[PDB]
């Protein structure tokens, strides 16, 4: 039953995207906050699809009412909630579900005071007796930012999601967007994908029952302590941490999961900043946290580097056991041609060890790697050979010659000998530590290879999380060759 | 059938012009917006007849209702849409077609909030259920301009056409305007030029079916990115780009065309600016765009350079046939002055070839161009000469001296000689590639000589487009001499 819920949500948000290109993040975040009882805020220039998203999410329900209002500097509370006779609230806000308030940073003093009571209590001071407000989604958009010392900051600190919308930049997505024929006032949502009023009241209780894994708490508490030490980092109140969990628990609820997923921390990039200065700071700390401490990205880099350094140190010590013998070949040719090892070596960019280290190019080296396509030509036609040092840099020229006992002597600027050799086919101490680190990478990759189908995750984040996991796997499989 | 539609529209706008002088540009823009479902804004001092054009476009239909209301500082929404009893909207706005609202920049906050929902959704609330509004033309005149940080900018950013009206300036037009015997309250439009209600509903669906050519999309995306890089350029929202396509597609629909024509971009000069400061900036960027990349004006300039670069490559190979003999000018001077060829060369930025190429400024060169105004000064007064390389970059300094054989030796960093030469007075490969580019100019000129009969295009723009096409054609005919 929980597995079939992720399929119904994927089909509901698909019809909402039809008509607004490059706006999937501004629609999927509003649908999750509407089904969980959270708010959302938008910011940007007027004309980047900020009022249509408030009139589009109402079609996904069966008993929703829209309310598009524009707050002015001379607005009165009697024109927002309804004029009194006790207040005629026929189709306004106390009985509505999805309301829209544009330019909220300029309303009257009594208007903002009544909006704070309808959020923490979902009630209203309608005359004498109070009544509940079935508000499911609270969206607000504007253009500029409020003052640093004013009463408008009380509502900004209470809103959870802070969406950062902007104009389009891609050229391919602007072709069909410029000449679109889809109407924005029809009903693109089918009647089979709209939830009922009974399912909404039941889902509000099962969100709080999501367990909190111990591995997830290690990432939430670490991000809180990191922002406290940075002076340029914005301050986050205790209310924001409690309201953010309800958003992450609701994301895993509609994705076929029962616990808080570690990948759900990506949505925290729109719930910590407050201005344009802290926008690039929150997205930078999360990108390092998700690619450094989430699936133990940096935790394995500091462990694999010690294994490779220990492996290369043991290979340059036991080089006297395995040498390098070059076999001859028949045929009729002037220059004495040489043939490499047959099935013993098959790689193209193999590495060659050495006994006594030398100072080549005014620097030390512990291993020299050659090219298989370039080694076969020098051993047959002759000439000069080019090879890099320490696996980095360009293929510099070396003074490599042939030995009387069929070896590879490397000469330097002091006419010193250095017989090359190939590494044998892994010590027991290195293999014991390599299998334990490789098994930990498969366990972390198994968790990511099951929760990546989350609909509430942007597409640009999958290009960096997967690239950070494949980079470690491509390096750990090279030392075991 | 589509060809006969342009003749009926030309006769409809001609009857509406009778009675108003120097107002042809305002009537043509309001007629196209009325048949496409757009809006229009006027601005001017009281007395230039701003409310007469609203009562004039209603005679072009058969079932149209007028509404002329004066918005004041104490206006109420009940006196505009209709007083409630459920609202008595008998002949007002929810059931009207062409409405007029003068001095819209002073209404109450409840009036502006109801006008925003009657444009995007074409509906209006009536207590419980709602109803559609058969609005065909939205016009509103004023006198002053709104504030920079106010709530009145929400409606201004949604309007498309921004007309700039002014008092009369011509003396001949003012004499016949005061003594005009034509009545402004009669029906000058014949019964044969009035469209029916069935033809209007069918035309609103065929406008969205106009195809968007690939060459037209290159002009819209380039103009969008050009205004973003200029700080003084006004910001254009994404809503303005989408609403502008409906205006351009409607212009080509009533002109005998089935696709979007590049000449229709001239109407964008009154749909981007917002004040008197940005009025001269929008008309300047479009004038360069319509005379640069519209009919491939500059597009053939960057392609002709590749032919000249290939032509100069073959001329420098056979430069040993015709050298460059410099004659000695008459008069006894201290330094041996030199003089170029007389009538044989008259260009200001002529090019000079060379035999053996040299590595000047760490790069190769095949032709060096010198300025005629700067060559006569260096060869007569001495000093240092400055010349660019490959026709690009800045005029760098070169080590040019005089030769004993009356030539020009170019010295470099290795003290190497190089005798310069000039191209003489056409290969088969260059002629084949030149006829392909020259044929493209005739194809672009044939398109302009067929769609210039558009009535919605002003006459002053045709004087600069033809002058820009002849400049490109006059340059391509010079290399073939
Ligand atoms: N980025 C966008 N992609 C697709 N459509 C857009 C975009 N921005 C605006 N629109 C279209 O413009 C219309 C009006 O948008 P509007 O409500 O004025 O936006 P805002 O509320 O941000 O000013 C909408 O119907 C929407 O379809």
């Amino acid at each position: 039953h929980p597995h079939l819920l992720a399929e119904r949500i994927s089909r509901l948000s698909s019809s909402l995207e039809k008509g607004l290109y490059e706006r999937s993040h501004a629609i999927r975040l509003c649908l999750l906050a509407a089904l969980s009882g959270e708010s959302v805020f938008l910011l940007g220039p007027p004309g980047i699809a900020k009022s249509l998203i408030a009139r589009r999410l109402k079609f996904a329900f069966q008993n929703a009412r829209a309310f598009e209002y524009l707050m002015t500097r001379f607005s009165t509370p009697e024109e927002v909630f309804g004029p009194l006779s006790e207040r005629l609230t026929s189709g306004y806000l106390p009985e509505a579900e999805i309301v829209f308030l544009d330019e909220i940073w300029k309303a009257g003093p009594a208007i903002l005071n009544t909006l704070l009571t309808a959020i923490n209590e979902r009630q209203f001071r309608n005359g004498a007796h109070v009544e509940k407000i079935p508000m499911r989604l609270l969206v607000a958009a504007s253009n500029e930012l409020p003052e640093a010392d004013s009463s408008l900051e009380a509502l900004y600190d209470r809103m959870l999601i802070r969406l950062w919308l902007d104009k389009v930049q891609d050229k391919a997505n602007f072709r069909s967007m410029l000449t679109s024929q889809q109407d924005e006032n029809d009903n693109p949502v089918p009647d089979a994908l709209q939830v009922t009023d009974e399912e909404y009241e039941r889902w509000q209780k099962e969100i709080g029952e999501i367990t909190l894994p111990d591995h997830v708490f290690e990432l939430i508490f670490m991000l809180r302590q990191q922002l406290d030490k940075l002076p340029d980092a914005p301050y986050v109140s205790d209310r924001r941490w409690k309201k953010a969990i309800r958003l992450l628990q609701a994301s895993a609820f509609f994705s076929g999961r029962s616990a808080v997923a570690p990948v759900d921390l990506i949505l925290l990039k729109d719930c910590l900043w407050y201005d344009a200065q802290s926008l690039n700071l929150i997205q930078q700390q999360i990108d390092v946290l998700m690619t450094g401490h989430a699936w133990q990205q940096q935790g394995m880099l500091t462990r694999l580097g010690a294994i490779v350094q220990r492996h290369l140190q043991l290979q340059q010590q036991q080089s006297d056991k395995t040498a390098l013998t070059v076999i001859r070949l028949g045929g009729i040719f002037s220059r004495r041609q040489q043939y490499q090892l047959p099935v013993n070596v098959t790689a193209s960019t193999l590495t060659l060890l050495l006994q006594k280290p030398l100072k080549l190019h005014d620097m030390e080296v512990v291993h020299i790697s050659f090219e298989r396509s370039a080694l076969e030509q020098w051993l047959s036609k002759g000439g000069e050979i080019r090879g890099k040092l320490n696996g980095i840099g360009f293929a510099q020229k070396l003074n490599l010659e042939v030995d009387s006992a069929q070896h590879l002597v490397v000469r330097d600027v002091s006419l010193q000998g250095s017989t090359l050799a190939l590494p044998g086919s892994l010590p027991g101490e290195i293999k014991q530590q390599l299998e334990e680190l490789e098994s930990d990478w498969r366990k972390q990759h198994a968790l990511f290879s099951e929760q990546q189908k989350c609909l509430f995750i942007p597409g640009d984040w999958l290009g960096r999380i997967e690239a950070s996991l494949q980079d470690v796997g491509a390096q750990i499989r090279q030392a075991q060759q």
